[PDB]
């Protein structure tokens, strides 16, 4: 049937195993959560100008009852509340966070003249609605600064929610970020990573005891305009000591630990230590299951050393970019060690386990915390997972394939299944000895050898029902957050199926000239190119900055600072306009009437270049073979 | 039973099936790689200071009666032959390179007073028989200049070959490296690699039709010291312009290429262009099958179009450190114009496809080259291949997972094994289907299969040898000379099992301090460090070093530029003695006595950190679970 089973008397017999592991006997940052609370609405719905719903808070209040379900993982429930504690909230002595607004926290340092804000959230709408209460309960102040602790959607967002651009232009306000912060921000895998981002996140599920719970490190994503200013002052080297309306503030990048820009915020006069999202409440991730680049548990575990040996030594108060403070130095100490030495035991002994030979596929099921590690709420695999990073680090190192020449080269699942379930017996022998698994409990084997029927047959009813009992039952168990979303996910197109029917301005400004044209080299249809060629010198006078195009071997190049006397056209735009043709928010017919888009030789092949750009659907099939 | 089997009628039907795909038409590479030739020695025979051979071609013979064999590919073969085509050759006027004396060329340029030498092959034994060669046949010079091409072994692990410490230190001999070369020079999975390695140059293997016939790049690689001396000087920014005993040298370094350190190399009075490892005859790794970081294929096709566009344009001769020169400005534009186009259609395909939703499971099985590229020998997959760069470039962006949370918690292989093979009735059933499968050419279906009752009764006989049958099949079919390995080393451990039959001191040397521990960390033994807790101050008073090392929660930490003053123990070593400690060139005893190792606070902590370090087993289980 197409519906929610209940759980099943071994996913309960699951739950009542964490019960016996995790020490819920700890209860402390119930009150850490609670700790300074200024202003919680009474209801949360926040709009943006579309008239959507960026922001919902009522769709959790099943959770806010307590009470027991068993298809929830009792300890991510648990983080499920704690995540539900939103609102305003003093921190330390002029400064202040909102949270529960979005994934994220914004955060408000008060200065001699007004506010320095710390991140923005994921869209405008949120960011403006946080800055309201703010104005509502300590009174309405100005944003004079703008820090981006690290280059996510999630912190940079909701910029346009907060000031608008002219302020920066003309320097009533200034924006700061550390360096590499604007190359990081941005593209040539999104349709693949925003499609399985839905997975990740579970954006079609409900809000519910047999849908979304929690997102780990907040309750979910904002939906609505992203939105990217840039920054207008830079930190660079290890950090910078600077002043902001007469507040003191230290800076300490982390490049290339949850993030390639990134940086720790060190608050003397409140002895406050804002850690980005370096350390927050869960094990983090080194490897987004949305689909990313491998993240350095090594260099990520070293920089929490250098900011307990720096900082940490001295510090009162911890705070961060999402989940919640703890106070106390002593608190502050252990939670940095710990963290430190979990990133750390996650790379060594991960390693450690490779050069005894355990390959990628089976490294997951070997390495384990030590109790001091492991009985830490802050170290649950909630966003991370124990699993999938020891992987991520075995695949950082060694890459994708085992060693085992039996997989060097595979044929797809879909060309694979049929002789696998030829094997078994066939179908209705294979499901039969599969539901005799599935009625004792082995979830995690059903679901990868019923995978091999939906791929042989996935018109095949039974092959994915079944499947689908398994990944729930699974996803009922799960921990982590995605992990959850994720399972559930997959259940709902196996029972369903998928939909069948069915941009940012400052992003494409944001985005580099030569890495359009690197996202525009993944448009190529290879067979609109066969046996093409054309060469153009492009030139954007606005930024200064000329490239050589050059299609050949159904291949688009480019290639900043050098021009050809045997390119065939020359095009002459500012990359402003570029932008709006790319855009459509002006014609092109439009731009070259208006003397905007200029050119000499054959003026064709500009035009021929982009008619060979396919296009990519964004619902394509993850569970199935192609549809 | 024991022995290689001939050919299958599906193997040489692939073999023919070349016939045809490829142009066998154009051997003229054979003029190329004959050009310039100056003396093949009459055979080769290379020994360390050992007595064991480094080197020799005797056992490649049964190629240079050059009759096609149908248990090798014969592309494979074209290129084996090629590679066999060794000694000292001319390139320019005044130019110099001796090829086939390692798996790399080593160069050799005529200067006003000495040569400049560029690369060294991989031990001193090569590159002082390649430099005695040079000085017999046109005469004995000093080498006043050594330059690193780029950051691997094969390319500095000869320098003491040729020079040594006392002529660099008084400034006879500069060497010249790239920015960041040491770095790049040197671990963590310094074990796994190297065994995953004798898979991927099959040192198993005997010299045979049936077993190891090239190595794409060179013949395969010498046996021997692994030496390394610093850099007296280094090229850095985008290159430099130098002038050497005369001679006009312009660099182009292409950093994140082949090597995170690399540079190519232009000589302007001979319009000559070395182009390091960038450009060689062959479909290069992004990905090495030992395990390494993916590598950079974007950054790799625009550095080659940098040259193309500086220098390729007007070119007389293009050589490099592996395989042939190649002659003529059309050519030498052409050459890199597809080689540009080959790993950017690379990028681009892979990651267009994998916007259309294209897993790293499909990907090998949907990407293929288009003619242009196809049909020239130096595109064809023989170091790389196409098959498995394309998973690698899928992999650096969007990770090991191929978004199917059937695939996301998986059993390890040996533990779902077994009902696989219940599964498929049992290992009668299995192996019976199996055998039919084999009978109609299925081989990349039946290594997967089998493997799992390989994995379920690692002891089946009957199992293991037809698994092995199916796997050398594949590896005489395979284009690739690591493929080609991995396959018939594969079959050798499945039919006689793993070897039970049981450190480069400048290596040690050049490894900074913070790595050196990092490595440590990963041999640390999880079991015997749980509940234990030290710090150590260290000081390294040779090098002016102070490091804290800190052991806690199971995890060893190390941290640059700190001291502690509640450190339980002050230990105070020269690098030098740490360095020879750990070559136990000398015991920790003796550097007490000598006054080298002095101690302070408690005494015996270093001696307990040292007592949890483990240790690793070189040979490992690949092909069956751990035994
Ligand atoms: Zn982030
Ligand atoms: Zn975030
Ligand atoms: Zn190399
Ligand atoms: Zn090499």
């Amino acid at each position: 049937t197409t519906a929610p089973k209940p759980p099943s008397a071994f996913t309960v017999e699951a739950q009542r195993r964490v019960e016996a592991e995790l020490p819920f006997a700890d209860r402390a940052d119930f009150e850490r959560a609670d700790r300074g609370l200024i202003r919680r609405p009474e209801r949360l719905l926040i709009r943006n100008p579309d008239g959507s719903v960026a922001w919902q808070l009522g769709g959790y209040d099943f959770l806010l009852d307590g009470k027991p379900r068993d298809s929830i993982n009792p300890s991510l429930q648990r983080q499920a509340l704690l995540n539900l504690k939103y609102g305003l909230f003093e921190v330390a002595e002029g400064i202040y966070q909102v949270r529960g607004f979005d994934l994220a926290n914004i955060t408000f340092i008060r200065g001699d003249s007004g506010w320095i804000v710390v991140d923005t959230l994921t869209t405008p709408a949120t960011a403006r609605a946080a800055y309201e209460l703010v104005s509502r309960e300590l009174g309405e102040r100005p944003i004079r600064t703008v820090i981006y602790s690290h280059a996510h959607a999630d912190h940079f967002g909701g910029v346009r929610g907060l000031v608008e651009p002219q302020q920066v232009a003309s320097g009533a306000v200034q924006i700061i970020a550390p360096a590499g912060f604007m190359e990081a921000a941005i593209v040539l895998a999104g349709n693949a990573m925003m499609r399985r981002a839905t997975y990740q996140y579970g954006t079609q599920l409900p809000k519910g005891p047999q849908g979304q719970v929690d997102m780990a490190i907040g309750k979910g994503l904002a939906r609505g305009p992203l939105s990217l200013l840039a920054p207008t002052r830079l930190i660079e080297g290890e950090g910078e000591d600077l002043v902001l309306d007469g507040v003191p503030f230290t800076f300490q990048n982390t490049p290339g630990t949850e993030s390639p820009a990134e940086m720790n915020i060190w608050l003397p006069r409140q002895k406050a230590l804002l850690m980005a999202e370096n350390v927050v409440g869960t094990l983090h991730n080194l490897y987004t299951l949305r689909g990313a680049e491998v993240r350095d548990a090594l260099g990520w575990s070293k920089y929490i050393n250098q900011a307990l040996h720096r900082f940490g030594r001295q510090a009162e108060v911890m705070f961060a970019v999402h989940n919640w403070p703890r106070w106390g130095n002593a608190e502050i100490v252990e939670v940095l060690e710990k963290q430190r030495d979990l990133y750390g035991y996650l790379h060594d002994q991960t390693l450690h386990l490779a050069n005894q030979g355990v390959t990628i596929g089976q490294v997951h099921n070997r390495l384990r915390l030590p109790p001091s590690l492991d009985q830490e709420w802050y170290d649950r695999g909630y966003h991370g997972s124990v699993s999938h990073n020891a992987r991520a680090v075995l695949n950082r190192y060694l890459g994708y394939y085992d060693g085992n020449p039996a997989t060097l080269d595979p044929l797809s699942p879909e060309d694979s299944a049929g002789r696998y379930v030829e094997y078994m017996g066939g179908a209705e022998r294979l499901l039969e000895q599969a539901r005799a698994s599935y009625a004792r409990g082995e979830y995690r084997w059903v679901v990868e050898v019923v995978n091999r029927l939906v791929f042989a047959e996935p018109d095949n009813r039974a092959a994915r029902e079944l499947q689908a009992d398994a990944l729930e039952q699974l996803g009922y168990q799960a921990e982590n957050a995605g992990w959850r979303n994720s399972y559930l996910s997959a259940a709902y197109e196996l029972r369903h199926g998928v939909p069948r029917d069915q941009g940012s301005a400052d992003a494409l400004a944001a985005m580099d000239t030569g890495l359009l044209f690197d996202y525009l080299g993944v448009r190529l249809d290879a067979g609109a190119a066969e046996g093409k060629a054309l060469s153009i010198n492009l030139r954007l006078p606005d930024i200064g900055e000329n490239y050589l195009l050059e299609l050949k071997n159904s291949h688009l190049n480019n290639l900043r600072g050098v021009q050809s006397e045997d390119a065939g056209q020359t095009v002459s735009i500012d990359r402003a306009d570029l932008n709006r043709l790319l855009l459509k928010e002006v014609s092109a017919v439009r731009l070259v009437f208006e003397g905007k888009l200029k050119s000499s030789g054959n003026p064709l092949l500009l035009g021929q270049l982009f008619g060979m750009l396919g296009d990519f659907d964004f619902w394509f099939d993850i569970v199935t073979p192609a549809a």
